[PDB]
């Protein structure tokens, strides 16, 4: 308790020593309260112009206009201690798990020189602005690293000082660039050497794009077996036991020297012993401590998720097959069972999931995996919007299956090659690209974000009628040179380029699709397929819809609106490709 975060504190109460005051009107309950003091500040929402006037008809449309407008509870929650029987089935499976992950990988430290390169690339890092301003003057001046290596020499001294968090079915916790480094350190080889890679992990799907996640879910989809479950767990991050954390800290048995230090005490002083500073309208600062749930970086968040995900579900399946009998205790017998399980088919059930962070699909070998779950409900990981014990609904075609925000379409080529396609709610898909993030947005920087989300949709979602006119109007509307931007884990984004399209479209759907049999090159979009009239309905589309009408035939007049607002550039006219322009 307060002997490693008590220096944490002491250092806080002394720069607001004029406003400290241990209040009693204070609203925690799971959270240990410490005291108070004096603050007064705060990021909403803006319109993209580029892309809002080159999609009219969806200004009258709720579900889009409504997304541009505008629980804390639920981290103030209790997770109740595993019973004996669960915290057993989940170290073996852990140890294990580790075990597999690192066969063909080596942990080691990330370094300064990566960082620095991290922050001059702009990533999501979740740090703060004070001494320096950006990210980028902290990481060139030499101040900063003398803190860094204050706070490092204090963790492997098992103490620490500055690694504090500050909050903000979300919640972010922003972190000093400093105590983002010594993470990074410790942890980001995680994802820096992609441990759960599909190759490596057989589950995950880190560094898939979403162009490869309707194939991999059609391969498991050809394994014998039941229904496919994709059961979403009730606050994720808000779940994570102790028990969890000292699962996932086990991955610290795999290293060495200073190495192993250093991620010994990331774990044990930041991630099972938290300080946070939190906003309170009635304003002040509060500094509130808890030892469990998720509060990490969001990169080594991603990892730790999809690795308890992947030891909860192979439980889960354990507990189908009748590997063990009660969570209330395993025998001596059953030990050696679940053992004997994960070396004789560990492999091949991980390869019957597909697992980013929360995020699952299962493939079990029958459907008594639906009534399985008191392991599931006894880890904490308790379904979505289903009662605690009422079986599981599954899926009986891969294509219905939910899976990161998406479902995917089977959709067959003039030529009968077969494209497996990403596809959401075209509403969804609008309502998004429409909005900003951040001040200071120039014309053109807001024309660049609006190409991008463009260039997205010509090569994922080139399928949707819509999407394929509007990517090509926006194109056509920004000048053809100005680079795709964005500000800020993530797949590489192949969208993101000044490439030809069309060029992007064959290496990514033919040349280097590994499920593709023939490599010969598509040579004009028009070759390239759609979703069914009525299946587009159905995903969304505003064809049919008088809106819709005028605003094709007409699209030159909203291009060239555009074009005269962004000023005298040069432009190129991407609707000709289309058929209905194509005389
Ligand atoms: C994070 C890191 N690597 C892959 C994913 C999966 N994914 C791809 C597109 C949308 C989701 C997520
Ligand atoms: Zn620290
Ligand atoms: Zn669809």
């Amino acid at each position: 308790n307060l002997d490693i975060i008590g220096k944490r504190i002491e250092k806080i109460k002394q720069e607001h020593e004029t406003s400290w005051h241990y209040d009693q009107d204070h609203p925690y309950k799971t959270w240990a309260y410490h005291g108070s003091y004096e603050t007064k500040q705060t990021a909403s929402s803006m319109v993209n112009g580029v892309v809002r006037l080159l999609t009219k008809p969806w200004d009258i449309i709720p579900m889009v206009t409504q997304m541009a407008m505008t629980f804390k509870e639920k981290v103030d929650t209790r997770t109740q201690e595993p019973k004996e029987g669960t915290k057993k089935l989940m170290k073996i499976t852990a140890e294990w798990l580790w075990k597999e992950l690192g066969k063909k990988k080596t942990p080691r430290m990330c370094t300064r020189e990566e960082f620095t390169r991290k922050v001059r690339s702009n990533a999501a890092l979740g740090a703060i602005f004070n001494k320096w301003k950006s990210a980028r003057e902290a990481v060139e001046d030499s101040g900063f690293w003398e803190l860094v290596d204050k706070e490092r020499n204090l963790h492997l001294e098992g103490k620490c000082e500055t690694c504090v968090y500050n909050m903000m079915s979300r919640a972010i916790w922003y972190m000093w660039l400093g105590a983002r480094f010594l993470e990074f350190e410790a942890l980001g080889f995680l994802n820096e050497d992609h441990w759960f890679s599909r190759e490596n992990s057989l589950s995950g799907v880190e560094g898939e794009g979403l162009h490869k996640l309707g194939y991999i879910l059609r391969d498991v989809s050809k394994k014998e077996g039941g229904a496919m479950y994709a059961d979403d767990t009730a606050g994720w991050d808000t779940r994570i036991t102790l028990e969890d954390l000292k699962n996932e800290e086990m991955v610290t048995n795999h290293m060495e020297g200073e190495h192993k230090k250093l991620a010994e005490a990331i774990f044990k002083l930041t991630y099972q012993n938290k300080v946070v500073r939190v906003q309170r309208p009635t304003t002040v600062m509060d500094i509130i401590s808890r030892r469990d749930q998720r509060g990490s970086g969001q990169v080594v968040t991603y990892g730790l998720n999809t690795f308890t995900n992947m030891e909860a579900q192979l439980i889960r399946q354990m507990e189908g097959e009748g590997v063990f009998k009660s969570i209330q205790h395993l025998t001596v017998t059953e030990e050696i069972a679940v053992k004997n399980w994960l070396v004789r088919v560990g492999r091949e059930r991980l390869s019957r999931m597909a697992i980013s962070g929360d995020d699952c699909v299962v493939k079990p070998l029958d459907d008594r995996f639906a009534s399985a779950l008191t392991a599931l409900n006894d880890m904490g990981k308790v379904r979505k919007d289903i009662q605690q014990w009422e079986p599981s609904r599954g899926w009986n075609d891969w294509t219905q299956v939910p899976f990161c925000s998406h479902h995917f379409h089977e959709l067959i080529m003039k030529d009968g090659r077969v494209l497996v396609v990403p596809c959401r709610n075209q509403d969804e898909l609008i309502g998004r690209a429409r909005i900003s993030q951040g001040a200071g947005w120039s014309l053109r920087e807001t024309a660049c974000l609006g190409k991008s989300y463009a260039q997205m949709w010509s090569l994922m979602y080139f399928h949707r009628r819509d999407l394929r006119l509007a990517a090509n109007a926006i194109c056509s509307a920004v000048p053809s040179h100005w680079v795709p931007t964005s500000r800020t884990i993530h797949a590489t984004h192949e969208w993101m380029t000044t490439e030809d399209m069309l060029t992007v479209w064959n290496r990514v759907w033919i040349q280097e699709n590994p499920w593709m049999e023939d490599k010969t090159p598509v040579e004009s979009w028009e070759e390239i397929p759609y979703l069914g009239k009525r299946e587009d309905q159905w995903c969304g589309s505003l064809i049919g819809l008088t809106s819709r009408a005028t605003w094709a035939k007409n699209i030159q007049t909203a291009i060239n609106q555009v074009r005269s607002l962004i000023g005298n550039e040069e432009y190129t006219d991407y609707m000709p490709s289309m058929k209905r322009f194509r005389r």
